[PDB]
């Protein structure tokens, strides 16, 4: 054990999706991530959260978060957290920023649709005629797979759909004019903003990354998936990995441009932006399915880790 990840105030991890801190009840959303950097020193925590409807609801995951995170502070004696968040827990993160900003040192999202996602927008218009959205494949696909994510429900495959409420264009539009931050960039710029951000005079450091392996082409067709070689065993081992290069497509037949499956590179963009050109799918970026990637995909554990001691090099 050492110190490299030994950071002044304590790491929250944030997850995203459907609810709760696990997949189908018992796989860590954040697989292999905790254990790696309590070994580097860090003191880490993470949350556990529920409910489809918008993070500044009543008793909404950014409540939740809330709570969980004044509960960590006076057990701990800490005054401040770092909130790292992956995907909606990117937007959950900053809802505590903004409303109790002198108990955050820091916010980092990884693959936060801050601008919202391209394939809830089309799950949206497809149910608005097919109540089902099974006359897509690419929906069927998805739910497929990300129905076998779900924890504690009686109806995965349903409550796998209901978690891209939240992510519309629409929905984060009405979310971005209602909690501004100093970190998001002019709108239709496909720029990052601020790198820190000073509110209820308390500074914030702001970062992200995201991943664009799926890029778009001339001729599935219009998309290529880069994290993957010609015979890839992600192909095989990692359901995942074909059906977020189909709703990756979607999202490029919707002008999304380069993407993780579900974020774009431009709607990912917050603070310090790292890199975007991570070979990664938006489930690489967590380290999952169980650790599978593609061969050309970057290690997530060593790329969250270097994080965390970026952190601890600027003070938090
Ligand atoms: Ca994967």
């Amino acid at each position: 054990a050492d110190t490299y990840a030994a950071t002044r105030y304590p790491v929250i991890l944030v997850h995203g999706l459907a609810g709760t801190d696990k997949f189908a009840n018992v796989v860590d959303y954040w697989y292999g991530i905790q254990s790696d950097l309590q070994s580097h020193g860090a003191k880490v925590y993470v949350a556990n959260l529920s409910g489809f409807q918008s993070d500044d609801g009543p008793n909404g995951r950014g409540e939740q978060l809330l709570a969980y995170v004044k509960q960590v502070l006076a057990a701990t004696g800490a005054t401040k957290v770092n909130l790292i968040g992956h995907s909606q827990g990117g937007l959950t993160s900053r809802y505590v920023a903004a409303v109790a900003p002198q108990l955050v040192a820091s916010v980092t999202t990884i693959g936060t649709p801050h601008r919202g996602s391209e394939f809830a927008d089309f799950v949206q218009d497809v149910l608005k005629t097919d109540p089902t959205g099974l006359s897509s494949t690419v929906i069927a696909a998805f739910v497929n797979v990300f129905g076998t994510l779900v924890s504690s429900s009686h109806n995965t495959d349903q409550d796998a759909l209901a978690a891209l409420r939240t992510l519309t264009t629409a929905q984060t539009a009405t979310y971005n004019r209602n909690f501004p931050s100093a970190g998001l960039g002019a709108p239709g710029s496909c720029q990052t903003g601020a790198a820190t951000e000073t509110v209820g005079g308390s500074q914030h450091l702001l970062y992200s990354w995201g991943g664009t392996a799926i890029q778009p082409t001339s001729t599935v067709t219009g998309a290529t998936d880069t994290s993957t070689g010609t015979l890839d065993v992600a192909n095989v081992t990692d359901p995942s990995t074909l059906a977020l290069l189909a709703t990756g497509a979607v999202m490029i037949n919707r002008a999304s441009g380069q993407n993780d499956g579900l974020v774009s590179r431009c709607s990912s963009l917050f603070g310090q932006v790292i890199s975007t050109s991570y070979h990664w799918n938006h489930l690489d970026e967590i380290n999952q399915l169980l650790g599978v990637r593609g061969a050309n995909a970057e290690d997530p554990v060593a790329v969250i880790r270097t994080h965390v001691n970026r952190l601890k090099l600027q003070g938090v």
